[PDB]
């Protein structure tokens, strides 16, 4: 495991905890999720995201916290303001680049 590696991997860990419903942990499907994949053109997940740190994706913290934003930017895009999904979505947004710092 690279530095870059290890870094991320303790950011996933801290950002997971802020998603105990695991809300975020796999990507929609279009089964749950009606024309989710015609809405959404770069779908994210945590579990993705687990993966990319895993095959050494992430050559930066930039990349990582694009992907994180992405996933959040999904969620406030497909969802309405006034659902779980996306209320979680922008809370975690935030909460995370602070984090991140
Ligand atoms: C983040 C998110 C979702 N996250 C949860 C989610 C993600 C992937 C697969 C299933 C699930 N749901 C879990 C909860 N169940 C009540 C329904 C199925 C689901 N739908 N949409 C549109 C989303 O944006």
């Amino acid at each position: 495991s690279t530095p870059i590696q290890q870094l991320l991997e303790h950011f996933l860990r801290q950002l997971q905890r802020k998603d105990p419903h695991g809300f975020f942990a796999f990507p929609v499907t279009d089964a749950i999720a009606p024309g989710y994949s015609m809405i959404i053109k770069h779908p994210m997940d945590f579990g993705t995201m687990k993966d990319k740190i895993v095959a050494n994706e992430y050559k930066s913290v930039t990349e990582f916290k694009a992907d994180f934003k992405l996933m959040c930017d999904n969620a406030m895009t497909y969802n309405r303001p006034d659902t779980v999904y996306y209320k979680l979505a922008k809370k975690i947004l935030h909460a995370g680049f602070k984090m991140m710092s």
